């Protein structure tokens, strides 16, 4: 039984995922934007977590653990400042926030696929510190288990190697929202494409997470991506654009890469749909809609 909340246009279900436009949150883990992280799923199906290795900028990390907060430092002695389960006791870490999504998914069989933007704020560790790309994949896999849909799954769907998604996606359809019912898609962002390139080089076709580089030219979609190796560029199936770079969403769309645009809150959802944006990130997500919908086909 496919879910039927009013904000989903039912035409979405038989549309390839790359042909669907969504209202997404921007930084909805912050208390100012929602009372609980779980509540965000009352309004949208694309969420975001900002995650840190250390308790402040320089200290306090532990293996196989990351903190969730906006700023390099917080007055909360826990190193967490967010609306996930544990908010009020300091136990509201990345794993807790991921578990909020997992638990919501278990309670809503047949849900529209959930996309989580994981906005990484520090560099990767080496093996001894327990926060490598492999450790990150192990965490997300432990939490979500078989809920995940990964780059290799997409590559199989389109008949490509995962390291040739970049160009082989052009002209192809992702699975439909119906095909993806009950699934979770994880996306890695960082201000520096080098950290995405480090992730992809480490994980290759085993990656649990889609990389989505900062995009401000054609080459960041289909060429040697700024800040990345050739190898890492080939795994790109998603692209991340700030407001000033949103014209590139039309080329993400052309390449069947999932484009996200953030920072463009004064522009309507309907306008963003005309601009071929898959994921339009809004701080005030519940206030956005087009003809009553927050998810609809282009
Ligand atoms: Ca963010």
């Amino acid at each position: 039984a496919q879910e039927s909340p009013a904000f989903i246009d039912p035409a979405s279900w038989n549309t390839p995922f790359n042909g669907i436009a969504q209202v997404a949150c921007h930084n909805c883990y912050e208390k100012q934007y929602a009372n609980t992280f779980s509540s965000v799923l009352d309004s949208v199906r694309t969420l975001e977590l900002d995650f840190w290795d250390q308790r402040d900028a320089v200290s306090g990390g532990s293996p196989h653990h990351w903190f969730v907060r906006h700023n390099p430092g917080t007055l909360f002695q826990s190193g967490n400042d967010n609306n996930c389960t544990g908010d009020g006791t300091g136990k509201n870490d990345l794993e807790a926030c991921l578990n909020d999504v997992k638990n919501w998914s278990d309670k809503h069989p047949g849900h529209f696929p959930i996309t989580l933007i994981l906005d990484k704020k520090q560099g990767w560790s080496k093996e001894s510190s327990g926060r490598t790309p492999k450790d990150f994949d192990e965490l997300v896999a432990r939490v979500f288990q078989g809920k995940l849909f990964t780059p290799q799954d997409l590559a199989t769907h389109i008949g490509s190697g995962a390291g040739a998604l970049q160009g082989n996606l052009k002209g192809k359809s992702w699975p439909t929202a119906n095909d993806l019912q009950g699934k979770v898609l994880l996306v890695l962002n960082h201000s520096e494409n080098q950290k995405l390139s480090q992730y992809a080089e480490a994980r290759t076709s085993k990656a649990k997470v889609f990389i989505s580089p900062v995009t401000n030219g054609q080459n960041d979609i289909s060429g040697k991506v700024s800040g990345m190796s050739s190898q890492s560029s080939g795994y790109v199936a998603m692209n991340n654009m700030g407001k000033g770079d949103k014209s590139w969403a039309k080329q993400a769309f052309a390449y069947s890469h999932i484009g996200r645009v953030w920072g463009d809150d004064e522009v309507s959802f309907a306008q963003h749909i005309n601009q071929k944006i898959n994921l339009s990130a809004y701080y005030r997500f519940a206030a956005q809609s087009a003809g009553g919908y927050r998810i609809r086909p282009f």
